[PDB]
Order: structure tokens, then C-alpha cells, then sequence
């Protein structure tokens, strides 16, 4: 009779062909059914420069005081969108500076369909990654050495004691590069308890990667630190459960995650996070079906985006008003995953029921054989689909509706 | 009368456990039969490197600068029960990161594959070659605990004596961590294009570098401009001539690649990014213990062909017991082969050469016959499908071997 009253969301709007199918999202899907209290802040590359990038940082001061942050997918410039938009500033990845405003743990996870055949024989339950989403490259100083010579890294205490002098490499042929990167006691322990907690949420076995072996003293501080809190504040509850905490060489890991049936929790560094999420979505049949919140370390403040790109191709067909088959699946669970947050952290039982809804309808929908161009593609080689296997952009949003409409009637 | 190959110098690196059993058999029943060899041999077992402070490590990659051709034995690569287990002077860091820390170059992994030992992932039908750069980066880095608030700074003090250049890595003031620096240097990176590019034309493959210049842009970036400047000047033309490509890729966007791939490319990567994605690709073949790994050094004239991966401690420990065990020689075996083979490039010596291909091939042959270790009938039955009767034991495989190598050579 009356639509939910949904509460208040923090929406990041984005760029070209992810923005188009953000605003079908809401005006086809969530709109007709949910009434919010909507915060937008505009990340379209065009208002970010108009702001000096100010307004990225205001959308992740808001996500800090209301809770719940969706975000559309966004242009990290270069220097060709510098051109194209005649930017002032090649402006940093807005993803790069929301995780670095809030901190926490980045969990992606593949959305999976029957139909949609997996590239690993043997992940027949999901894989989760937790990405540490603070520091080491994507906050280190890295700089061309121009010719021969030494490069040191010091560490001078703040409370007036000596320096230490740590050699790095000296240059005794030619230049090169070098480069400096660090990360912090505390976000790492928010990592760990952020990585437990998700896996006795699951229910599933934890395993935590690094190359210790080698980086005896940065890479020890993982898993010592993991190690000391699994022991004090969480193996009594994993034993009750039947499931486990080991800490794996990188190397051994990606292995063993090859090898594996899947059903486990997989907490990353940063890097090994962004790089093996990527990798282990692909396994599962898609790159793209995959969604990724990120879980900040007040336990009770996410923000889940649509990974990946904003599909530049596709809107240069669509600002022609050429027909295009863009998968909406990541723009829509990350809208989904958002929602059901907002609906746990305010008991908002018909939200939730919504948002679940909507997540089984996306994947029913596809089960029963209608998709984009790309999920035909997966099935029958891209070279090999033809025109009837799919539906366009506009076909499968509204074949979307039309299941989302008669889902909820039935619950009615 | 009858005779053997002579087959030259070769510095032998003698290992440690499952392995070290494992290595003498196959010289004992595979390759001194056959081969007369000047061999130059180095003991890296854990017990001789702690007794020389690491100096035979050392010794043994100037000895394999000097012969050209080394073939090493797996060695234990010591953690804290390591440490225990042998009271070490030190936590000695793998001979591996050593060695080719000394001689540098371009490691090539691959997969060895057999018919009947099943993929893990679908697409894979041609073989993906990956080009690990073997120096530098978090190999050779330094890295330290920061124990509370302070100022993590990194400074370059040219060598002509001009003004030094100092940045801030971190003001750490909420609490301590952790920092570290590392570095690579532009001739080797060049050195490492050079390999890339000769691996592709060689292959009749694509070539691909990932790096993350997106994040760091001067490290990097560096890696990126050093092989397109490379490229564009010295193979392109030859790439062209042969209908292949080199093209730079981020390396999120190639794993993913990859993944979705049929193979069949040239895949070079940082070193750490080799060390990893090298074990993820060779599992995905079918066997994570089924691969190759030749370190090819920037002289274009030496090698060092090794037995990756561990020593199978569990294995060892049966043996000496007197315990039955079923440990997989193969990758010892092409570490042999490899080096036999350069060997017989180098001296051009057309029966070694014939010799090395040979023992590949009936390897290879033996597991497709259907004779094969418990591991790799696992593979193919699922480890608790597999009894007694579908493989064989330690030695019984290295018999059989030996067996099937004795009738190929009588041609
Ligand atoms: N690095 C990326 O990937 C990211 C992309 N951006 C921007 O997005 C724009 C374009 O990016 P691009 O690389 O051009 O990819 P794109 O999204 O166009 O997809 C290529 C082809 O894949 C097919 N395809 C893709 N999606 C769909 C779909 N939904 N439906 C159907 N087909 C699809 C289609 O194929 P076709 O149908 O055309 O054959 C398309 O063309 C640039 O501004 C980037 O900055 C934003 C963030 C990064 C993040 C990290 C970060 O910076 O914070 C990241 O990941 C990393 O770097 O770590
Ligand atoms: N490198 C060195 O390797 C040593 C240990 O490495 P680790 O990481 O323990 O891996 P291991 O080399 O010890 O192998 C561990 C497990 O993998 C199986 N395995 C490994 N290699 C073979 C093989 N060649 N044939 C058959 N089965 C095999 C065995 O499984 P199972 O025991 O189930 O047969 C073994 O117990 C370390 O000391 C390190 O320094
Ligand atoms: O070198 C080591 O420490 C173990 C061997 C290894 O990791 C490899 O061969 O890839
Ligand atoms: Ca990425
Ligand atoms: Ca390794
Ligand atoms: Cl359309
Ligand atoms: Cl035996």
C-alpha cells in the first residue's frame, strides 16, 4: 500500500555507463518499492573537479555519521581523461581516498549462478576475500634513483631518542628505483578482529596470507598480531563452531586456494587483496558478478561499491542512442548489500526483506536464461553469441522489474 | 666398444630431506649410467650452510657463474622450528633468493604436463611460460618493526657528492607498526625485458609485463617505460614479423586475464608477482610439484635449472623409518634435464642434447602409461579414492623409469 520507509543512505553517484544504469537501478527497482532519506554527493569526474576533489571527501565524512555508503563505480583519471575532460588535476582514485578516510577491511565476494559455469572444477562453495584497505603501496613513497649512490631509510622516535639508519642499496653501476611503505598497529588489529569475526559470521575456516619468510619483521607483525588476538579473543569461539584460524605463505595459499573445494574466509594485505580478488572472481565464472563492502573498524559504518569500471564503450553507444547489454548485477548488490546494513543496524525487517528480494530475483532472472550480453558470452564464447542468447541494457532491467514486482506480490 | 656421453662441467647444489634421497637415485639410476659428467658439487644441506655462515651458498653461485650450468636439489629454507630442530647460528634465508641474487636474471616457470593428469582450470589447452624477475624488490629489501610514534624518512645521497634528496614515508603518531624499503636497478630490469622479449620470439608467443603503475607510478612506471623504450626499439619489428605483440597490463587486470585465458603467452612478471602467480598457475595445470624453473642469468650464456618447491619433510621421515613412500621425482628430474640440455646447447654436443629430451619424454610417457606416484593418481581419482594398486612407491617409480629410459636409448 505504502512504499518502506528505508532510512538514511549515503549514495556516491558516478560516471558514464555505471551512472546511467545506477539512475535505472533506482527509478525501476528501488524507488517504486523503498522511500529514503537519500545523502548524494555527486562523484561524477566533472563535479569532483569543479570541487578539487573536496566532494569526495564529504561523502566519506557523511558515510561516517549516517552508517550506510552505496557507491556507483567512478573515472580514475589519467592522462587521456585529463585531455577529455580538461581536468586541473589528474585527481587520485576516490576509492583509494574513501578506504584511506575510513579504514577497515574490504570483503569481495563472487555472486554466483547456476547457469554461469565456474573456471575452477572444484569451488563449489564461495571463496571471501578480506582486504586489508590501509597502507603498503597504496600509501608508499616511491621515486627514481638517477644515478649511483646509497638510499637509507631512518626511523627517528618522536620522544627524542636516537635514529636508526637502515641501508637500503648502494648504487655502484647505474640508478634504478627504491621506494619506502609502511603500515599501522592498530588498523592491523582492526583487520584481524574484522577477519574473525567475519568467518565465525560465515561459519567458514580463516586464512591469513603473507610473505613472512622473507619480510621476517613487516610481514611478522601480521601474523603475530593475528595470531595473538585468534588466541585470546576468538579460538574458544572457532573451536565451538568446527572451524579454524592458519596463517599460509602467499604462495602456498593461491595454491592451496586453487586446489581447494572452496568454503573458507581469506584475509589479504592490501595489495594480495586487490590483486587475488580479481583473480578468484574470474575463477567463480565472471569478473564482474562479484560484490565488495567495506567493513569499517567501528563495527557498524560500510560502504559497498560496484568494483571494476565504468564501462566507457558501452556509454559511447548509449550517448548514441545505440543499443548496448550492460550487466547492472555489481551496481545492483551493491545498492542490495547497502540496503540490508541499513535495514540490520535499524531492525527494519520489511528493508531487509527487500533487499534479499531483490539479490533473488538478479540471480533467479539469470538462472532462468535471460542476461546481459557478457553472462551469454560466458556460457558460449563471445565470438559465438548471437543476438537472441540476450537482452539489452533496458530488456533486462525491465525483465528485473517485472520478477522484482511479482516476488513481492507473492510475499504480499 | 661401449660408451657414454661426455657430458661436461656442471655445478651440482646437493639439498636437503625427501629430496636429497630423491636427487641420488636419479644420478645413481637416471643420468650416470648414461652421462660422464665434470661435476662441480656444492653441499647446501641445512647442516653445511650453518656450518660455513652461508658460504657455500655463496661459493656455489661463483662456481656457476664460472662452469655456466648449475642444477640444484631442493633445500629447507629454515623457519623458528627449523631453528630448534638444528640449533642454527641464524634464521639463514633460502639459498634460492642467494643465488639468484648473485647471478640475477629472468627465472622461467612452467608447467610439465601429462595427458592424463586433469586441469584445474578449463580454458587452459596451450601453456602459459611465466618470466619472474629474479632480483630485487621485497627479495632483497629491508624491513623493521616501528615501535611507537616517530618519522619513518627515506634518503638518496648521490655518489658525485651533490646535495642528498630526502622524502617522508611516514609520521607515525598514533601508535607504532611497521616500515621497509627496497629498490631495483634499471640494468637489471633492462636485462629482464631482454630475456622477455628473446623468450616470446624464441616461443612465437605474446608477451605481457604486469605491473601496478596505477599505485606506483616512479617504481613501477619505471618497469613500464624500461620494456616499451626496449621494445619499441629493438624487437618490435622481429615481434611483428612473427605475428605476436608485446602489451603492458595492470596486474589485477591480468590474473583476472589470464584466468579466462587458453594460454599460449609469454607472462613477465615482478618478482614477487612471479613468485606467486608462478604456484597459482602451476597448480591450475593440474600439480603444483609438476613444473619447471630455469633461472636464465643476463650473459645469455649461463643458467641455473632447480628442483622448486619443498623437500617433503614427511616423506623423509618415512624413509628413515624404512617406511614405504611415493615421493614425485619430476621436477628433480627436468631440473637435470634443463641443465643437461644447455649444457648440450652450449657445447654443442647433439647427444646429450638427444639424452636430456629423452629422459623428458619418458617421463612424461611413463605417467600417461598409467604408471605414476600416489600424489598424481590423487590427481586423477581424488585422494581418497586411491589405493595401493594405482601407483607406485618411491623407488618402484624411479625403477620403472629407469627402465623405460634404458629401452628409448636403444633407439
Ligand atoms: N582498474 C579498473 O578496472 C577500474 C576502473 N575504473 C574506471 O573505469 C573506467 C573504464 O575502465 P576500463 O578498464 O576501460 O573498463 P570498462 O569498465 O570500460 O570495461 C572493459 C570492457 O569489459 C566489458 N565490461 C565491463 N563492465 C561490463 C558490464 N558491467 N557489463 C558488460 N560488459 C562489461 C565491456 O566489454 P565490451 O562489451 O566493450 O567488449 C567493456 O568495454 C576508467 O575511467 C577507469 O578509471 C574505476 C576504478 C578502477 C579500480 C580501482 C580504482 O581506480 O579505484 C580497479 O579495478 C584497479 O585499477 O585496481
Ligand atoms: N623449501 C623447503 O621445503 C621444506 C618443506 O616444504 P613444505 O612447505 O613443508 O612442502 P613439502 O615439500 O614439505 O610438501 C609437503 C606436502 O606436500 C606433499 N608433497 C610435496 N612434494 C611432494 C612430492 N615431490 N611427491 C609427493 N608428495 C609431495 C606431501 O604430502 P603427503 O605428506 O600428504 O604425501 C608433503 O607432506 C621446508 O623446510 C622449506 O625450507
Ligand atoms: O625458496 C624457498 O624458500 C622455498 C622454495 C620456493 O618457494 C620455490 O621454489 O618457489
Ligand atoms: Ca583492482
Ligand atoms: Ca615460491
Ligand atoms: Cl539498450
Ligand atoms: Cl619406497
Amino acid at each position: 500500500s505504502k512504499k518502506i520507509s528505508g532510512g538514511s543512505v549515503v549514495e556516491m553517484q558516478g560516471d558514464e555507463m555505471t551512472r546511467i544504469i545506477w539512475e535505472l537501478i533506482k527509478e525501476k527497482l528501488i524507488f517504486p518499492y523503498v522511500e529514503l532519506d537519500l545523502h548524494s554527493y555527486d562523484l561524477g569526474i566533472e563535479n569532483r573537479d569543479a570541487t578539487n576533489d573536496q566532494v569526495t571527501k564529504d561523502a566519506a565524512e557523511a558515510i561516517k555519521k549516517h552508517n550506510v555508503g552505496v557507491k556507483c563505480a567512478t573515472i580514475t583519471p589519467d592522462e587521456k581523461r585529463v585531455e577529455e575532460f580538461k581536468l586541473k588535476q589528474m585527481w587520485k582514485s576516490p576509492n583509494g581516498t574513501i578506504r584511506n578516510i575510513l579504514g577497515g577491511t574490504v570483503f569481495r565476494e563472487a555472486i554466483i549462478c547456476k547457469n554461469i559455469p565456474r573456471l575452477v572444477s572444484g569451488w563449489v562453495k564461495p571463496i571471501i576475500i578480506g582486504q586489508h584497505a590501509y597502507g603498503d603501496q597504496y600509501r608508499a613513497t616511491d621515486f627514481v634513483v638517477p644515478g649511483p649512490g646509497k638510499v637509507e631509510i631512518t626511523y627517528t622516535p618522536s620522544d627524542g631518542t636516537q635514529k636508526v639508519t637502515y641501508l637500503v642499496h648502494n648504487f655502484e653501476e647505474g640508478g634504478g628505483v627504491a621506494m619506502g611503505m609502511y603500515n599501522q598497529d592498530k588498523s592491523i588489529e582492526d583487520f584481524a578482529h574484522s577477519s574473525f569475526q567475519m568467518a565465525l559470521s560465515k561459519g567458514w575456516p580463516l586464512y591469513l596470507s603473507t610473505k613472512n619468510t622473507i619480510l621476517k619483521k613487516y610481514d611478522g607483525r601480521f601474523k603475530d598480531i593475528f595470531q595473538e588476538i585468534y588466541d585470546k579473543q576468538y579460538k574458544s569461539q572457532f573451536e565451538a563452531q568446527k572451524i579454524w584460524y592458519e596463517h599460509r605463505l602467499i604462495d602456498d595459499m593461491v595454491a592451496q586456494a586453487m586446489k581447494s573445494e572452496g568454503g573458507f574466509i581469506w584475509a589479504c594485505k592490501n595489495y594480495d587483496g586487490d590483486v587475488q580478488s580479481d583473480s578468484v572472481a574470474q575463477g567463480y565464472g565472471s569478473l564482474g558478478m562479484m560484490t565488495s563492502v567495506l567493513v569499517c573498524p567501528d563495527g557498524k559504518t560500510v560502504e559497498a561499491e560496484a568494483a571494476h569500471g565504468t564501462v566507457t564503450r558501452h556509454y559511447r553507444m548509449y550517448q548514441k542512442g545505440q543499443e548496448t547489454s550492460t550487466n547492472p548485477i555489481a551496481s545492483i548488490f551493491a545498492w542490495t548489500r547497502g540496503l540490508a546494513h541499513r535495514a540490520k543496524l535499524d531492525n527494519n525487517k520489511e528493508l531487509a526483506f527487500f533487499a534479499n528480494a531483490l539479490e533473488e530475483v538478479s540471480i533467479e532472472t539469470i538462472e532462468a536464461g535471460f542476461m546481459t550480453k557478457d553472462l551469454a558470452a560466458c556460457i558460449k564464447g563471445l565470438p559465438n553469441v548471437q543476438r537472441s542468447d540476450y537482452l539489452n541494457t533496458f530488456e533486462f532491467m525491465d525483465k528485473l522489474g517485472e520478477n522484482l514486482k511479482i516476488k513481492l506480490a507473492q510475499a504480499k
